[PDB]
């Protein structure tokens, strides 16, 4: 069923809350035993948001390999994403260790450091060229190279150095700065423009490690970003683009991380983004 018609049918009937609860009920439940070990309590931002054991990213160290991060592997679309929480004061070194070890080119940030008057993630990147950051626990150095500030997003060029080998890599930081403190954006235009920019950078392409995507919990806005990207890629690859079922794609992604899409309004926004996006895809 063409999703645009499914959309108008749900909107006219006002059943968004009903559809959303059906997804919640059918979603996968897999063990997260490593996340719940007492040694890992200060590595989790939220008690109710944990990576599944089968899909968690492992840090390459013998001490403690745990980070709150999941590998989302979309077999038909040929895309992989790492979805993670906003880093905590004691996990900023783990975060950059993961980017290094997984060979990521891009980090996608969908939150502000402060929202609703509270801290939603650590200040984990340098704000001035001449004041670099050193992570002594993981032996990394991070330098701000350049910053491009636009109305709806900021792009940063960062240099990450493995202090052990003196190898360096260029990381691109894509920061969406205008998601509202409450609800979802009224139009998906600026969100789609932003995805367009991440794609154009090479950050989502198979010659690199998976993109790292985060918000505060790494399930809501983060969920919306990967769901929209994968649905648009499938509409490009298939003979019958109308066969793309956004609810079935979301349930496939929920095999790899719990809780993706946190509200009925985020579900409606994801539909709106894909419907508008495909327009820009089908010759326009
Ligand atoms: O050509 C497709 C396209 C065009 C634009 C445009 F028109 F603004 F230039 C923006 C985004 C996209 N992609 C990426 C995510 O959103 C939908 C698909």
């Amino acid at each position: 069923m063409e999703m645009e018609k499914e959309f108008e049918q749900i909107d006219k009937s006002g059943s968004w809350a009903a559809i959303y609860q059906d997804i919640r009920h059918e979603a996968s439940d897999f063990p997260s035993r490593v996340a719940k070990l007492p040694k890992n309590k200060n590595r989790n931002r939220y008690r109710d948001v944990s990576p599944f054991d089968h899909s968690r990213i492992k840090l390459h160290q013998e001490d403690n390999d745990y980070i709150n991060a999941s590998l989302i592997k979309m077999e038909e679309a040929q895309r992989s994403y790492i979805l993670t929480q906003g880093p905590l004061p004691n996990t900023v070194g783990h975060f950059w260790e993961m980017v290094w070890e997984q060979k990521s080119r891009g980090v996608v940030m969908l939150n502000r450091v402060m929202e609703k008057g509270s801290l939603k993630c650590a200040q984990y990147w340098p704000q001035k060229e001449e004041k670099e950051m050193i992570f002594e626990d993981t032996n990394l150095k991070l330098t701000l190279i350049s910053e491009d500030i636009k109305s709806y997003y900021t792009v940063r060029q960062l240099e990450l150095e493995n202090l052990t080998t003196q190898e360096t890599r260029e990381i691109l930081h894509f920061h969406y700065t205008t998601w509202p403190d409450f609800g979802v954006p009224e139009s998906p235009a600026s969100f789609l423009n932003f995805l367009f920019k991440v794609r154009e950078s090479g950050s989502l392409s198979p010659e690199h490690g998976p993109v790292v995507v985060h918000c505060s919990a790494g399930i809501g806005r983060s969920g919306t970003f990967c769901l929209a990207d994968t649905c648009l890629l499938l509409m490009d690859k298939r003979k019958d683009p109308s066969s793309v079922d956004i609810k079935k794609v979301l349930l496939e992604m929920r095999k790899f991380r719990m809780g993706l899409i946190q509200t009925a309004d985020q579900l409606r926004f994801s539909y709106l983004a894909v419907i508008e996006g495909a327009k820009f895809i089908m010759g326009d």
